[PDB]
């Protein structure tokens, strides 16, 4: 698929707001994912044990993982579609080392969209959400094709 430049602008305009507080957004998004889809928390051996939202809020490792995941995603979006090198190491560790199903990447995309909508209503109207959804479907479709080359799902 191909986003137009106007779509990339809408995505990079709300991402510039997320980058004012990367750790806070990282926490919100990982907690929204785990509450909504608790099976995904089993994939993180260093968190697994967390039982409540309060325990998640207070975990410095979960907050670090959020910053690590958002920073890598931010670096992919800033490429505007030219992200093949960035995607290679990321597809290899999520398919072979962590074993993350494409479905889980759909769940986090949902959690990202939920959090931006709550925190940034004025920059995340319908056209900006449509553009972010397109950018995340592009990311999921390029990662799924890599998985398939790497010997996982496809
Ligand atoms: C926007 C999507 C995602 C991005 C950009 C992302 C990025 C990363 C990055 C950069 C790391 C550190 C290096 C590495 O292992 O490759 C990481 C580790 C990890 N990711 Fe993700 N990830 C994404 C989605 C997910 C999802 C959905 C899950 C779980 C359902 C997952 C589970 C993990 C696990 C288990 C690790 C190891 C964490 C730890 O050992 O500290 N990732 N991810």
């Amino acid at each position: 698929m191909v986003l137009s430049e106007g779509e990339w602008q809408l995505v990079l305009h709300v991402w510039a707001k997320v980058e004012a507080d990367v750790a806070g957004h990282g926490q919100d998004i990982l907690i929204r994912l785990f509450k909504s889809h608790p099976e995904t928390l089993e994939k993180f051996d260093r968190f697994k044990h967390l039982k409540t939202e309060a325990e998640m809020k207070a975990s410095e490792d979960l907050k670090k993982g959020g910053v690590t995941a958002l920073t890598a995603l931010g670096a992919i979006l800033k490429k505007k579609g030219h992200h093949e090198a960035e995607l290679k190491p990321l597809a290899q560790s999520h398919a072979t080392k962590h074993k993350i199903p494409i479905k889980y990447l759909e769940f986090i995309s949902e959690a990202i969209i939920h959090v931006l909508h709550s925190r940034h209503p004025g920059n995340f109207g319908a056209d900006a959400q449509g553009a972010m959804n397109k950018a995340l479907e592009l990311f999921r479709k390029d990662i799924a094709a890599k998985y398939k080359e790497l010997g996982y799902q496809g």
